[PDB]
């Protein structure tokens, strides 16, 4: 996911980037910009009224590229979000019971081999 | 859920793009605004300052529209958020646990029958 | 809660409502703003640069106000949240009638006693 | 351990009121002259709003060393909101069972190894 992310929040850097370097270079000249202003997009502040309105009155390709962006960084949030939530909830101590009862056992078979070695004395 | 979002989604873009397109149209002309502003709105980013106050200045029907999409949103935003928590939690290696119970036992039936066995088998 | 919210909503909306009537009447005049202000500055989207920031030039009361409510309304938001998660979430005794002759049996075997 | 990154993240609340406090009182007093601003400051950006547009890159026009200061921040306040976020989330879904199994299981044993002894002792015939 991390790892995931660090593609999405990589590629669209690199997207927005090749861009509108040459049109808008206050938001997109290289990632003295792209990498923060993906990160200000991603976090949902003047994100529309500061960055992608004003954008798409020049470039309505970028139309998508911000939605898709957020809401893929929406969905991939989300997914951090419930990852944790399901990986600290509820292979403990339930390996240390067989590790009693297989001797349980074994404990009991040189029993019964101890009560059979005086089965074997009468004889 | 999906489905009924896309719903409220789908008739707000409606509501405000039919309203609002006379004199607002900046932000509700048609689908080129409604379906991104109400992205935007949804985005509690610059929604208020940038939009609700703005709208409200002229219209006061909108008082509503604005607050009540944005309410419906934050509970249909919710119930997807909770509509994953639910879905992935909350029998497997418990009939494993007879099945050495079950001989456990056996097994003492006929050291039992070799103690009555070969204690008879005793002078 | 949602009984709970609609005090600290109501509440603060007569707070700021009385207070800033007289100076911040494009914010706090009645509840043609201060029901909307609050669920503005509670929806965390230029409730600081447009208002908060702005308040405290005239008013430093308003410095935990602001604060208070949002703090206060950020843990009854969550206090719903979770409010929800825990309300729709919605062998034992035959390991014992084995264990219990497990032993009993040996004390009987035990009991073959010289 | 249930609430102790309050602990914490009122370190990092407080770290950061004086690293940018130390910092941008020179330049920036409105935003970050002592903790009349740098408390709130760094709540209100820990709010994401306004934060980038009202604050972070006007900042940057003077210092590009909050570069990292603001998003280090952030990214630190957003992994330690979620962690408090889960943090309640995982402490209140609540209990016998399991610590009466070995309760049961460790004389299973012990019987026996008395009564080993006591094959073993009349083994003496």
């Amino acid at each position: 996911i991390a790892l995931l992310l660090l593609v999405i929040f990589y590629v669209f850097a690199v997207m927005g980037t090749k861009l509108f370097a040459q049109s808008f270079p206050e938001w997109f000249g290289t990632l003295g910009a792209s990498m923060y202003t993906l990160f200000q997009v991603m976090t949902l502040e003047s994100w529309s009224m500061g960055i992608a309105r004003p954008v798409i009155e020049a470039y309505p390709w970028a139309w998508i590229y911000f939605v898709s962006f957020i809401l893929v960084s929406s969905f991939t949030v989300l997914n951090l979000f419930i990852g944790i939530i399901i990986e600290s909830m509820q292979i403990e101590q339930e390996q240390r019971a067989h590790d009693e009862r297989l001797e349980m056992l074994q404990l009991i078979r040189d029993l019964s081999s101890k009560v059979d070695r005086l089965e074997r004395r009468s004889g």
